[PDB]
Formats: C-alpha cells, sequence, structure tokens
C-alpha cells in the first residue's frame, strides 16, 4: 500500500530526496523524455490540448500553431480508427498504434492511450526495418515452453530478451514478500559484473513504483542523462490539474532513478513487469552502456513476452 504522493515541484511541491522518495508523484512529472513528442486531446473533440515543448521536431510545426487543433482535421485518416479503438472507460492500458509518413527518414510511430476523457499521443521516430514480425515471440515461446523448472525458464526468459534487444544487461529480478529483490537469472555481455544472486532493498523500486508497475507494464529511460521536455500547459485544462503520464514510455523519469542508473554507469534502461494473479512478481530489468532507444514494435513483443513469462511463472508455481 503506497503513501499518497506529495504535489509534484511545478506546483510547489517538495524537492525529493531519500528521506522522502516514497512520496514522490512519478506519474505526473509534466515532462517527457526528448527522443519523441507527446499531445494530449479531449477524448470526444479531439481538440488537441497540451503538447510538448518540442513538438515541432518531430511534427514538423509549432506548439503555439497546433494548440486547439482538432486530431479530426490534423490527422483525418487516423482519427475515426483512433477513436474506435479507445472508447470511453476503456482500460488505460489499451493502446492504439499507426505508422505515419513525416519529412525525415523512416517513419513517426504512433501510440495512444485513454486516461478519463483525455486521449495520450506519443510520437516518436522509427526506421522502416525497424518493423520486429510476430516471429520474433512466436519462434521464442519454444525455449520457453521447454523450461523444466522455474530458474530454468528464468534463465531461457533473459538469454531470449537479450537475443532480441541487444541489451548488454537483462536480469530477472524477482520481488520477496517484504518487497527487497534478488537478481534470479542474467544475461550479459561479456566482461561486465554479473548481478546474478545479488540482492537488493526494497527502496530501490518505492511502492508507489511498485504500484504503477502492476498496472502500467513497460517504462523506460532512453538516455540516463537527457534532460526532459515540459508539456505545456503543465496541467490538463479539462480538469486544471496534472495529467496521469503512467501508461506513456516517454513519460519524464524520476530524476531519482536517473541517479541510481548513471550510478550503476547505465545509459539506456527498460523493465518490463511479470504480473501473477494481479500481484508484482517481478521485472526484467534491462540496461545498455549507452543511450538506446528500442523501437516501438519491439516493446510491444517484450511486454507481450512478459505476460507470456508471468503464465509460465504461474503455472510452474502451481506444481
Ligand atoms: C529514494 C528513491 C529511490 C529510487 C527510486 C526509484 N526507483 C525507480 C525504478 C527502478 N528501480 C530499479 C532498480 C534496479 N535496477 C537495477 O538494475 C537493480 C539491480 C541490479 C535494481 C535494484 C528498477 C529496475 C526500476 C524500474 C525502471 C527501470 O527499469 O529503469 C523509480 C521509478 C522510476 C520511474 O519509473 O520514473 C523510482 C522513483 N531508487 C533508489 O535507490 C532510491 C534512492
Amino acid at each position: 500500500d503506497p503513501l499518497p504522493f506529495f504535489p509534484p515541484l511545478y506546483l510547489g511541491g517538495p524537492e525529493i530526496t531519500t528521506e522522502n522518495c516514497e512520496r514522490e508523484p512519478i506519474h505526473i512529472p509534466g515532462s517527457i523524455q526528448p527522443h519523441g513528442a507527446l499531445l494530449t486531446a479531449d477524448g470526444h473533440s479531439g481538440e488537441v490540448l497540451q503538447m510538448s515543448l518540442n513538438a515541432a521536431t518531430f511534427l514538423g510545426q509549432e506548439p503555439t500553431v497546433l494548440r486547439g487543433q482538432t486530431l479530426a482535421a490534423l490527422l483525418p485518416e487516423q482519427w475515426p480508427a483512433l477513436q474506435a479503438a479507445l472508447p470511453p472507460g476503456c482500460p488505460d492500458a489499451l493502446q492504439y498504434r499507426a505508422t505515419l509518413d513525416w519529412p525525415a527518414a523512416g517513419h513517426l510511430s504512433l501510440t495512444v492511450h485513454r486516461v478519463g476523457e483525455l486521449l495520450i499521443l506519443e510520437f516518436e521516430p522509427t526506421e522502416a526495418w525497424d518493423s520486429t514480425g510476430p516471429h520474433a515471440l512466436r519462434n521464442a515461446m519454444f525455449a520457453l515452453e521447454s523450461a523444466p523448472n522455474l530458474r530454468a525458464l528464468a534463465e531461457v526468459a533473459t538469454q531470449t530478451v537479450r537475443e532480441l534487444t541487444g541489451f548488454d544487461r537483462v536480469m530477472l529480478y524477482k520481488f520477496a514478500p517484504d518487497a527487497t529483490g534478488e537478481v534470479i537469472a542474467e544475461a550479459r555481455r561479456e566482461g561486465l559484473h554479473a548481478f546474478l544472486g545479488h540482492r537488493f532493498p526494497a527502496s530501490d523500486i518505492p511502492a508507489q513504483a511498485r504500484a504503477l508497475y502492476t498496472r502500467h507494464l513497460l517504462r523506460l529511460t532512453a538516455d540516463t542523462r537527457a534532460a526532459a521536455v515540459p508539456l505545456d500547459p503543465v496541467l490538463n485544462p479539462q480538469t486544471n490539474a496534472p495529467t496521469p503520464l503512467g501508461g506513456a514510455v516517454l513519460r519524464a523519469t524520476s530524476p531519482m532513478h536517473m541517479q541510481y542508473l548513471r550510478n550503476m554507469g547505465v545509459g539506456s534502461s527498460l523493465s518490463v513487469s511479470v504480473v501473477v494473479g494481479g500481484q508484482l512478481w517481478g521485472l526484467i530489468a534491462c540496461h545498455h552502456q549507452t543511450p538506446y532507444v528500442l523501437p516501438p514494435d519491439l516493446r510491444t513483443t517484450l511486454e507481450s513476452l512478459g505476460r507470456l513469462l508471468s503464465l509460465q511463472v504461474q503455472v510452474k508455481e502451481a506444481h
């Protein structure tokens, strides 16, 4: 049961320290990571309500010009499909995805979800060869299925994720009932220090983070030195309140966790929740030595793999 959050910084809330970090409102940072752009829109009208300040870089026009325009006008070939895909009251983890063309090389990937009456739209560049087929997941299921026991399953799962991603380090991090954790499997680049078998305090993944990760199963930091980009306006006009960004991979990472990653020499981080019978069982935790943007289709493959692994774990634990 997490503590109530304090207000975010931009609402005059306290600075976050090691004494109060379980109260950081990590779901409402009012900012995004700079490798993409984000807009929010009214769920009925499609009016664009908030835009990240870097929106021009990705969309080819200025935030001051795009705000107030409707998605019906801006995205005529996707707006109807988006609407149909994310009806009022759908789960906030449900996503609509489309690939758009843009002046630059490759394409823009569009990912949308719905929170309350708001649509949250993420745009990130993707290269054409950065497609991953359903084969990646399909062929991977084979070695997961043949694993004879839980620890073998964990070992194959980390190796498979490393093969799919090329990450320098992939761990299966399992939580204990006291919320401490243990690295129970690890696939890593030759020469990297092993974390295998190491245990970590509960505070390293605080309670509000673990709660969030129970609902929104994938998060990342593409560049652990990159400054966040504000949303403008920072509050949702629908509510005059902060915008929930837990469902957006572009959400700005807690600065506290960014420092933790830099202290470990990590350039890029990504993890996927393993949720068993609705409780957070563990994470597939990935590091890269340098900044790296795992493509959207591969992220989705990894989420799917976490769900598959959840079930395989749940099968084996019953035995
Ligand atoms: C006082 C606050 C603290 C801080 C908070 C914090 N931690 C996270 C998220 C993560 N922490 C992780 C921990 C590990 N990564 C590892 O490699 C290992 C061991 C080898 C551990 C124990 C992980 C995996 C995450 C998840 C995100 C990720 O995969 O990179 C958050 C939430 C970040 C966010 O989603 O915005 C917060 C606020 N950790 C502390 O140590 C204290 C200082």
